[PDB]
DNA sequence: AGATAATGCCAACAGT
DNA sequence: ACTGTTGGCATTATCT
């Protein structure tokens, strides 16, 4: 089953390790603020990345596939499957 | 060299 | 079940 449950909210997890997993998101400290939607992140970086998923159309693309991928690693990733 | 910005990895999560 | 997304976070790349 699935015993245990986070204390802020309404959550339960099988385990208490992927439990604190969850139950530490309620209390990190995330001094970095969106300028579009008032989400708080914990390093500029994340911020700005996800500043990036507020455009509408997904930036990056595959030039064979045409597939949209919003980060770089992921269309990296996607470029291997043309291993020949 | 030291400070800050971007990026890759990973786990949790969700659309299909 | 498959595979995309997200944010956190350590690490790398860029700026000063
Ligand atoms: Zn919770
Ligand atoms: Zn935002
Ligand atoms: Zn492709």
């Amino acid at each position: 089953s699935r015993p245990f449950k986070c204390s802020v909210c309404e959550k339960t997890y099988k385990d208490p390790a992927t439990l604190r997993q969850h139950e530490k998101t309620h209390w990190l400290t995330r001094p970095f603020p969106c300028n579009i939607c008032g989400k708080m992140f914990t390093q500029r970086g994340t911020m700005t990345r996800h500043m990036r998923s507020h455009l509408g159309l997904k930036p990056f693309a595959c030039d064979e596939c045409g597939m949209r991928f919003t980060r770089q690693y992921r269309l990296t990733e996607h470029m291997r499957v043309h291993s020949g």
